[PDB]
């Protein structure tokens, strides 16, 4: 049997005893030998499917990741060794996940609870920036117009571009300040859209240990909101998240571990890269103690979340883990095009129908034009996102699979050439946070070729 | 119809009036012959099983169970009196119990939802001393051992065998010292393995009224914790339990009624001490206004609640209850062997076999080595409890009496030479709670012997 | 130097094993004779003075008062031993009091800081039935009359004489009902007053230490409302008070030790017990570990607290104190005569103007009727008390003492013939809580005469 | 005038393009330079005083403390560069400081108000380990030494030598979570000795900024406790102490900015030293925003607060200091000698005698045997920190001076030969928390010497 329940406080411990591997042996060698490995032990063959029908091949998954972390274990960055788990200790942890939470408060808290594949309950919408870059003049607006949505559940915060005029830079005191300033001007926002308690996810302008640290504070993020820590590529990890993670776990705070795993990347193919999705989302609950696990699989050349072979992946993985496993999880949104363009919609639309019918229990976008251009992003979005979560729901896999080919192919040959959309400004009446004539029109014919595949709204 | 729904101010009020009888009277005669009465008319026939599958039967326990507590009433000590209630006023308790409830706060917090016999669903598991005494010393160390297992979901206060050195005697300031003291030692040991907002189920320490009552405190108890009142043996209790009740009461505390049916005792056998048990339960919910009732069937000779007869007494009595009520319940684990010995974890096993495929919806344990020597309760014994209670979900019942009868024919033999087993300080390395490899290897011992038997964890 | 800052934990301890001696030979002995000792060897002479101005003759009485704590001890009636301390255990105590404090919140919160003699500002006024008992179906409203005169800061609670038709006997579950209730319905009165923050004092329904003990709840009395103990008579105690204080203290409750010191009784005349007085009040500090503490010198046989010794022993026994420690203190009222009457008022007035100009930082009353005729209090007594604070501070002492002279000359050859008074219900309009133009003619006539003594309003 | 108020953000900013320096130009040049130049330009000459009575030479003083930040500025040690201020922003920090405020919470609050020099008026009185080292199995009852002991107002926070039997090293999730729990089992150890209130300083146990941004915490340190953050030597800080003040300054904490100039330092000797210490109070409200200022003048050579000419520097630079600001401050004990040494005590009480003298307003102590050896600090220390401070206020300054130069000459002599003391295991009776009769002997013999030299308790 484990001598403990795994935590934090052991994987420093092991991390510094560890065996000694440069981290080209662990990205070039260890990792990839061993997807590779497993793949072929296993024989899996996803066959072209988003989401899968067959619980034989979904249970050699689930027992390939299973493997894949324990023999390979988790590589720490900071002291160049590894460390590794005992089976004992990884069912120990799999075995006792949190089964449901309750994220915001008053009038405005929604309940988490499992979803299945193909649950006819709808997941939890968190909508918001999806950590891209905001201007400060306008972050309040930003989040507005995801609170005033009534699909969006919850909020995923935006970043601070400045705060008091001056770039948050990392461990500096303009970070600390961003880190609590962040959410309280997010709950504000929320307050003025009628819904003062929705719970936010973060704190995302802040990137050191001191700096997310420093978020929980009267008035910004509290126990009900969800806390990031994330971990690195793959099956990786630095101590700063090692720190932060005790912090999170000695306020009581709900936890969500993100890891996004890269297809075409040091795992290899779709299949691999799956198996390194399954051993993220237990490491999930085994080092990070997470409440919930935030996926996000991204395609190594797009930079995007709904390009066919991620969302194959993140399909299989969530289906696997909601089989076989109690572990709540998520995913992220990161499409190619920008706001107020049919692409976007069509690509969020994507997967939001392979998330909802894969059994995720929170989607969180949406982080439009890949999320690194500055007030691309409005909750219009977040809107298509909720709506086809909703149409999807209860829908059969087989008819579900069939609207996602139809619906892919309708993108997937022009990534190179993604509309880069709008700004905030643009496609909206920044004083009124309303979306513009253009963007509801734009809308329209997003919603009606998706009603054209089969999606009943 | 009733006047109105029975309460702790009703019983005072009619304590004061009610018939006469002496205690003898009571004991030796009164409860005695009832039990014998129904057990006869009813025709009760547990033949041989620890969880009932003839509905028939059951309903004829039930039944019994409430015409006992109508019959014969409560014999209060104090005054000397019999308080008699009327059928409209006990059925007025059993149609309006508590559905469900939350215990701790934050991340930490957990549902309490009612679970019927042969459930998939997992019991709550609450891991603690259990009332043992433990050194003052090592408090903290102790209660950590609990909360750093993830299999415990809520913890069961231990006592302080002192408090600032001093013993913590009935009605001295001492006694209200520690019963605050306690729970605020306690949720800090929670903290400390990064789960501050764990439940607790105390006071335990203190005895008096005074003393239980001042345990509500800043730091210490809250109304998310389990506020324990015990009723005497059998359908008995005294004026201090019902002074502590109209403080929980006025508190908005959970509360949890506890009662030990004795096997052997003043109701004589199985049978009849089962429907002392149903009567008790019902008892629970109307005279102490019950969140929730804590039951626990001991061995007269034996002293523990894990014999043959006391886990039939607790199965049949849990399976009737959540067949025929409403009534959230939980077991309490007093094994014969004392910490680090194969007996004691395989006598907890199997009252957690019995617990969890019975239908109870909180184990409470476990009180190793009868739970009355210093320092010999460990979160192992709690570990093996929760191991066994997931193993046990969902399984037939007729496969989970076939593995009963097998498992309590290992050490039903071996009461009287039961091994003392080992404090917490010698069988775990104090500095940083962890158990030995001695105590390590016990544990596989023992649970290779229930893998031999069936279960699968 | 002492071992440890004396505590109720200490108490306790040396309780258990201190001097055996019979209760009698501690009223009939060993009290009268040190008072009568210490009075001859300090050569006190109080020269019918109600207030002090020879600080050689105070400060001979605070060396009284402390070597008579010093010498004789606390009898403990529980275990009839004698508690002894050491001179620098009590000089420990003494050197640190509590400076000041804020009794209620929010905007009706009020700062009570120590008060010199002669001072110029106004002590409290605590305003209250002043544990006199009030019927249950006009408890608020008359609670409301204290609360609506601005004359009054806080709070002192009357006892309910029934709680849902039941009298709080002790120990019974209503005393706990009660405990709870009084407080929470009086600071709804005040809230209805429109000053909800309104500090109180109490809890006076209760009387067990389990009562007590439950008063502290939500909604109910919190830290800053100042939490009674009773010493007995004279530098006596029962452990149940222990108990209370280590709750309290537990708590960090404003503490508020009482003790009432009987002329006549057990100590003897004026200068003795006043020498009595003034051990007590450092007792209060000592084994109470009090905030602040009340006193309430009264005759043996007229039972009232505002007769010539009475005054003349509250007056010394505060000066003496104000001058050498900064002990925080109150006394409280009980009149002869019952409201609505000439008599009461002037009686509360006498001992109004000889509190505020002795050094009384809490005036608390008033108990009219002596306190025992049921709903025989009313705020028109806390006002008058309330306004002769006011003409009192500021006022040279040499004139004080002669207004006192002449005041108390006007009603002290009628204590055996004082007016009953009336009730609430017949001098106010109890639907408007609004005092009837009877009492106000008869609060006017009474204002007249003490004008015509030379008090300005 | 100023552009803004100076704050951590502008300091950050100019760290960062301020004028290149090397540590050594700084260290070996510019200070020296500095301090000699202003001692010699306002001829500076505290002619063997402890506490100054010469106002012109005061207020020279302060003139050349003022120059010396607005000449030098501050020296940033992560960018290698100098910060300046201008006269105007640093009267506007001056010119708006902190008059007052609470530290604690419930009956247990303190109120810290302004002292000047021969204040009437006893200073607060921070007793604790002081940022000594404390074995992890000791932690509670070695605080709750000092919680017991009535001469305490506030707690000044010890180091965990381990946190669940790990070292807390920076930067580690250990350093974390022993930041959280430090002030959590303080709090718990005050509650114990029934002042569950008391204010705290810290964190102690982490050294890192985001070490110490995770001490604020539920059950943890508040708004209502001290906040420590610390300048180098001299007139220098890292960019780690900037974002620590920003954290503070973003949840209302009260924050106390610490300095200990070194006699024989880098600024030279008494007067020099002196006038780096009036320019570290002053950059305490401009960089830091304190709410108060820790000061700590030490020996190069003895490494003790208590020295002839480290107590001569605090007493000329908190008098003058008190003189003409209004800024709050007080001073740290690190005596030679350890607890249970006539010595020790001598060396607390000089100093007690000089900071109550001078005008502090809170003496945090005590840390015996220099503070750096485990488990070498007990309350009884601060007990006589606390009683000397009480027979030093109100004291005439010239017979003060006399009182100090004959105490400090009676070990003076012997700080090579300081006894090492006893540890808290061997002075006290750890089960019980009190002193040893071996303690209160060695208590006894230094208070009578303090009583030959003058000193009246």
């Amino acid at each position: 049997t484990f001598r403990k329940s795994f935590d934090c406080y052991d994987f420093y411990d092991r991390a510094k005893v560890g065996e000694k591997c440069t981290q080209d042996d662990w990205d070039l060698m260890k990792i990839p030998m061993k997807a590779m490995e497993l793949k072929q032990k296993y024989g899996l063959d996803f066959k072209g499917e988003f989401i899968p029908t067959d619980k034989d091949m979904m249970e050699k998954l689930f027992k390939a990741g299973f493997e894949m972390l324990l023999e390979c274990g988790i590589y720490c960055t900071d002291t160049h060794r590894i460390v590794k788990y005992t089976e004992d200790e990884i069912w120990d942890a799999i075995n006792n996940v949190q089964k449901e939470f309750v994220l915001g408060t008053g009038r405005d808290a929604v309940n988490v609870r499992k979803r299945s594949v193909g649950d006819k309950a709808k997941p939890i919408v968190q909508g918001g920036p999806t950590g891209s870059p905001i201007s400060e003049d306008v972050f309040m607006p930003v989040h507005m117009s995801y609170a005033l949505e009534k699909e969006v559940d919850t909020i995923v915060n935006g970043v601070m571009t400045s705060v008091r005029g001056k770039s948050p830079i990392p461990k500096s005191p303009y970070e600390v300040l961003a880190a609590k300033t962040e959410t309280r001007l997010i709950k504000n926002a929320c307050a003025m859209a009628g819904r003062p308690g929705m719970g936010v996810k973060g704190p995302e302008t802040s990137l050191s240990a001191q700096g997310n640290i420093s978020a929980d504070c009267t008035g910004g993020m509290t126990c009900t909101d969800s806390h990031e820590v994330s971990q690195l590529n793959e099956l990786k990890i630095d101590l700063d998240a090692i720190s932060v993670i005790a912090h999170y776990k000695g306020n009581s705070d709900i936890i969500m571990d993100e890891q996004m795993p890269i297809f075409g990347g040091y795992a290899g193919g779709i299949e691999e890269t799956t198996i390194v999705d399954v051993a993220t989302h237990i490491n999930a609950v085994l080092m990070s103690s997470a409440s919930w696990h935030l996926d996000g699989p991204v395609h190594i050349r797009w930079g995007s979340t709904n390009t066919r072979e991620t969302l194959m992946i993140a399909g299989w993985a969530c289906a696997t883990i909601s089989e076989f496993t109690d572990i709540l999880s998520g995913n992220q949104y990161y499409p190619c095009a920008g706001p107020c363009t049919e692409m976007c919609l069509l690509e969020a639309s994507a997967q939001s129908i392979t998330d909802t019918a894969s059994g995720r229990e929170i989607l969180s976008g949406v982080a439009s034009a890949k999320g690194v251009v500055t007030d691309k992003t409005t909750g219009m979005e977040a809107r298509m996102m909720g709506e086809v979560a909703r149409a999807t729901a209860g829908v059969e896999i087989s008819e579900v699979n069939v609207i996602l080919d139809k619906l892919v192919s309708l993108y997937e040959k022009n990534y190179a050439s993604a509309p880069a959309g709008k700004t905030f400004q643009e496609c909206y009446d920044v004083k009124t946070v309303t979306p513009t004539e253009e963007y509801m029109q734009v809308y329209d014919g997003a919603r009606k070729k998706l009603e054209d595949l089969g999606l009943v709204f």
